[PDB]
């Protein structure tokens, strides 16, 4: 064999993409300065027009005459690792760094490989204008919120940095009331080689943890440095007056998810959005309590998915639970038969998270033990009862000729439905 690395040092996939085309590089080509891109990049954007690094500007003409006359510009050490351990993306590998292209692959690698706890796509058929959503993490005081931004993908993409600003109202020390963002990822730092989800990332992080000396808001960044509960205070209620944020737990991210499915063309209100959290919070808490019931009475330590589908059985008008049933148990069996995935909520197929569920049933102290089942279960339910809640609404909303759905359609949906009536008349 030409060569070997070790086991602990064979690059990944996403270590083998090129930072130009983010497609697997094939051919690579490295440049003195040790920088590497793919030989139809390097053809595209070196050998063709400026004869310079993409990366680091570096000329290397002089290099690129010398290995063109003896064809070697290729790699060939790292050409024959990647083609080893990635055969199938190499045989299926001016055309290479074209920005339309890059940001076409990098749409589907967030398609196959989704960033935690983000999302971003085109808004209406333009490649360049996008719309991403950020969701509060949880170390912060952003926790539970649904941060809406806009990116604008300059026509020298990857070249230039991509221009990222906050549409959502945010009380942070880095961000204004435009919603422009101070980060290095997005001036300073960038490089072709970084990715939306990156900065996405990068985004959350900032989010947990400010830079209060290099602010766009001093007054924020002032509170931040000298009364840090004042700041974590202010930043929740922003959260719940802007970020659809929830006093209690909040599922807004997941409710919009699920909105996106049933109706992608069709927006909720915050309003509205407090409502559906209210109903997910008081079905979680009724099926958990009678989940904690039946565990009791039968003198078990654990609340299994069959506590859960009793409770659901229950709790539940005849029709409702007969396909809140149905899902939940498509949801263990799809998980238990499926592999460890980056979620769980991913691993049963579903859109609401089973971690977080799995945790709140922990902390509700509603048993001992709560087995793996029982948050796939009930997660799947609560996603089913938003979904048809939401078809509902969303129905009600396109015949009052309303392109968001607000409490009026929601109260109306659930009134005229007998059975989500009953479950949540309230
Ligand atoms: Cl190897
Ligand atoms: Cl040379
Ligand atoms: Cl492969
Ligand atoms: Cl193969
Ligand atoms: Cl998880
Ligand atoms: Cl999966
Ligand atoms: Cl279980
Ligand atoms: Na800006
Ligand atoms: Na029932
Ligand atoms: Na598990
Ligand atoms: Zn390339
Ligand atoms: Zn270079």
């Amino acid at each position: 064999g030409h060569m070997a690395l070790p086991k602990d040092a064979i690059p990944s996939l996403s270590e083998c993409q090129c930072g130009i085309c983010m497609e697997i590089l094939v051919e690579p080509v490295t440049l003195p300065c040790n920088h590497t891109l793919c030989k139809p990049c390097f053809q595209s954007t070196v050998e063709k027009a400026s004869l310079c690094c993409p990366f680091c500007r570096r000329r290397v003409s002089s290099w690129t005459r010398y290995h063109t006359r003896r064809n070697s510009l290729v790699n060939v050490e790292l050409w024959t690792i990647i083609q080893k351990h990635y055969p199938r993306e190499c045989k299926l590998r001016s055309g290479s760094g074209s920005a339309l292209k890059r940001i076409n692959k990098e749409l589907s690698d967030l398609a196959r490989d989704p960033p935690a706890q983000c999302s971003a796509g085109p808004v209406g058929d333009d490649m360049f204008h996008w719309q991403a959503t950020i969701m509060g993490p949880n170390d912060s005081p952003y926790q539970g919120g649904v941060f809406f931004l806009t990116i604008h993908f300059p026509t020298d993409y990857p070249f230039k940095p991509p221009k990222v600003a906050f549409t959502t109202r945010i009380y942070h020390p880095n961000i204004n009331s435009n919603g422009s963002i101070c980060l290095d990822i997005l001036r300073s730092q960038w490089s072709p080689a970084l990715t939306i989800s990156k900065v996405l990332l990068s985004i959350c992080s900032l989010l947990c943890d400010p830079n209060p000396d290099d602010p766009l808001v001093p007054e924020i960044a002032r509170i931040y440095k000298t009364d840090r509960d004042k700041y974590n205070r202010i930043s929740r209620e922003w959260t719940q007056k802007y970020a659809m944020g929830s006093r209690k737990e909040s599922y807004s991210i997941y409710v919009y998810k699920v909105l996106k499915q049933v109706h992608p063309d069709t927006g909720i209100s915050s309003k509205a959005m407090g409502i559906m959290n209210s109903f997910v919070n008081d079905i979680f808490e009724r099926i958990a309590g009678e989940a904690s019931r039946l565990a009791h009475y039968n003198k078990r330590s654990t609340i299994t998915s069959r506590e859960i589908q009793t409770a659901v059985r229950l709790l539940l008008p005849g029709e409702l639970a007969k396909h809140a049933v149905s899902e939940g148990t498509k949801a263990v069996t799809k998980y238990t038969s499926s592999a460890k995935a980056k979620t769980r909520s991913s691993r049963a197929g579903l859109q609401f998270p089973v971690g977080r569920v799995h945790r709140l049933l922990r902390k509700g102290n509603y048993s001992e033990r709560v087995g793996a089942g029982a948050p796939v279960y009930l997660a799947a339910v609560l996603e089913y009862l938003t979904a048809e809640i939401l078809e509902l609404a969303g129905n009600a909303a396109r015949d009052n000729k309303k392109t968001r759905i607000i409490p009026r359609h929601l109260q109306l949906a659930i009134r005229n439905d007998e059975e989500l009536n009953k479950l949540l008349g309230r």
